[PDB]
RNA sequence: AUACCGAAGCAGAAUUCGGUAA
RNA sequence: GAAUGUUACCGCAAUAGUAAUUGAACUUAGUACGAGAGGAACAGUUCAUUCGGAUAAUUGGUUUGCGGCUGUCUGAUCAGGCAGCCGCGAAGCUACAUCCGCUGGAUUAUGGCUGAACCCUCUAAGUCAGAUCCAUGCUAGAACGCGGUGAUUUCUUUGCUCCACACAAUAUAGAUGGAUACGAAUAAGGCGUCCUUGUGGCGUCGCUGAACCAUAGCAGGCUAGCAACGGUGCACUUGGCGGAAAGGCCUUGGGUGCUUGCUGGCGAAUUGCAAUGUCAUUUUGCGUGGGGAUAAAUCAUUUGUAUACGACUUAGAUGUACAACGGGGUAUUGUAAGCAGUACUGCUGAGAUUACCUUUGUUGUCUGAUUUGU
């Protein structure tokens, strides 16, 4: 057994702690250092290889590629570091202004039963000239070394019973931390999308908690070098829109995804499996630096993505396909 | 446990020796 | 999972466990070498084996659900009620399945530079290249570590909280004027000045704080006069600095006492020759007034990512919120009940189940007990 990854023993959330980030980039502009999303299912894609020497070099090899369900990351709030002999320290944290009823439910169990006194009074105190809210950005911008942006998870946009709001900080790649906690006012309350941040090409790094056999399992992971084949856009439609296959379907498997994952929101496909199963929050990030290999610089385009659903062995790929073979179906027509 | 140095009439391949180190 | 404030969210990390590993192919190659066969090599690329984490894209040992097969039989073909067998295949157990497994410093052995010991010297003063130690990363988080943040019982007869005054208990790891702030060197640094501004010139300081600020009044009162509007106890007010443990430093303007800077008038006694002769706050308890806000958790209900049992993850006090359904997709089966007679033929790849998704319309529920609170 692995001395590193011992004791076994389980994590403590859902939600894998993040403790390491990919340095401070003073001079790149200001963007996001990781990403959160949730983890559903897994397919199979298809690429050309043009790597240079390889046994099927420009040949077409099947994959294995897992789908990360990702809802649209909401910015609810910045929070400033700053160095002391003591280590990183957190000396202010604040939010933007109104929070979602997911955000407040995060600080409550009982929320039915509680009167629902969440995130109110301090708005009251945004609800005016600003003043110690206002002067709380002043206070960053002096002393603050390194700033983490505070975002959640728009859970009620993905197909989960718990609404419960997830949100988790992330540090911001650009340098000039006035420049930084700019940007992150101006973003209160705004959407960001994944093109704003990762790449397609992108070697990300994906960390969880793995799955529980029901101690095995359950315990905190980091995956490191996956390259992301494609952005996916599960809001829209027509997900499998590339240059092959000009059949166009969507990424969901027949009967929606198996046990849990009916996507309906943003998605991402990440170079093989991803510790932990579905129903798990996962985080990604750039991987502290990209590796110069071909393996991680070389571009792949896609072609084949099953489709059949895994509800026992698999056969049907869409509805259609069932005619001609079957003569007369009475009962439906 | 593997390799890093100096030497051999060590052309190359290849081989041996004194030190580091398990 | 027990305790310091109540509860909960996001964070830091003192600390400790460390992780990778070997071979193979191209191009540098038929190149340098070399009579000749034979055959270097750095760097750039492509794979798997040893070991570690993962998930099921596929495979793999692994819902009597669909077709029919035997027996006891309803009378009788439609039914298997009871005890199972041939094809398809999950649900999980669970691997013969797949991907991945990182880049920066200081060193040493060793190769040099400057340069004495006494021409030389990689070493004596130092230094460059350079594998063992630490960093990056991953894993847990002091449950006797830390920061920020959502809210602080509308009646325990202000209940909670911060303040003003106001009486007690509680004790001190131990006041009895003042922690009375640069840096850098110790084979030199300041101080004041000059400036043709520098590693500069001039005068000079140390050799202890054995000092500097203050120190006079019944333990510190009343009051009179002179010189200045300086010093200072204290309530305010304009503004700046201090985020490392900033929680302090002050700054403008008056207001109000003292002023021992100087000169006078008042009382000191009896504690009897002394009995620390009681003056600091650390915490807590009770009595009023000046304001501020009025929440949270457990069980229940349940969830299924979790699941040996704990534990963990959820939904719900009026909106497609919770949950039933048949439908729809999904998976499975290949000729079912009958009827058309030509000794199996069209419905009939049928009906069908569907613990996975789905919950579209209807329909039912949406209210309880306990506890917490500087």
């Amino acid at each position: 057994g692995h001395l590193g990854f011992l004791p076994r023993k389980r994590a403590a959330s859902i939600r894998a702690r993040v403790k390491a980030f990919p340095k401070d980039d003073r001079s790149k502009p200001v963007a996001l250092t990781s990403f959160l999303g949730y983890k559903a299912g897994m397919t199979t894609i298809v690429r050309d290889l043009d790597r240079p020497g390889s046994k099927f070099h420009k040949r077409e090899v099947v994959e294995a590629v897992t789908v990360v369900d990702t809802p649209p990351v909401v910015v609810v709030g910045v929070v400033g570091y700053v160095e002391t002999p003591r280590g990183l320290r957190s000396l202010t944290t604040v939010w933007a202004e109104h929070l979602s009823d997911e955000v407040k439910r995060r600080f409550y169990k009982n929320w039915y039963k509680s009167k629902k006194k969440a995130f109110t009074k301090y708005s009251a105190k945004y609800a005016q000239d600003g003043a110690g809210i206002e002067r709380e950005l002043a206070r960053i911008k002096k002393y603050a070394s390194v700033v983490r942006v505070l975002v959640h998870t728009q859970i009620r946009k993905t197909p989960l019973a718990q609404k419960k709001a997830h949100l988790a900080e992330i540090q911001l790649n650009g340098g000039s931390i006035s420049e930084k906690v700019d940007w992150a006012r101006e973003h209160f309350e705004k959407t960001v999308a994944v093109d704003s941040v990762f790449e397609q090409n992108e070697m990300i790094d994906a960390i969880a908690v793995t799955k529980g056999h029901g101690q095995r399992g359950y315990h905190s992971r980091t995956s490191i070098n996956h390259k992301i084949y494609r952005v996916g856009k599960g809001d829209d439609e027509a997900n499998g829109a590339t240059s092959f296959d000009r059949t166009k379907k969507t990424i969901t498997p027949m009967g929606g995804f198996v046990h849990y994952g009916e996507i309906k929101n943003d998605f991402i496909m990440v170079k093989g499996c991803i510790p932990g199963n579905r129903k798990r929050i996962v985080t990604l990030r750039k991987s502290l630096y990209t590796n110069t290999s071909r393996k991680a610089l070389e571009e792949v385009s896609l072609k084949w993505i099953d489709t059949a659903s895994k509800f026992g062995k698999g056969r049907f790929q869409t509805p259609a396909e069932k005619h001609a073979f079957m003569g007369t179906l009475k009962k439906d027509l």
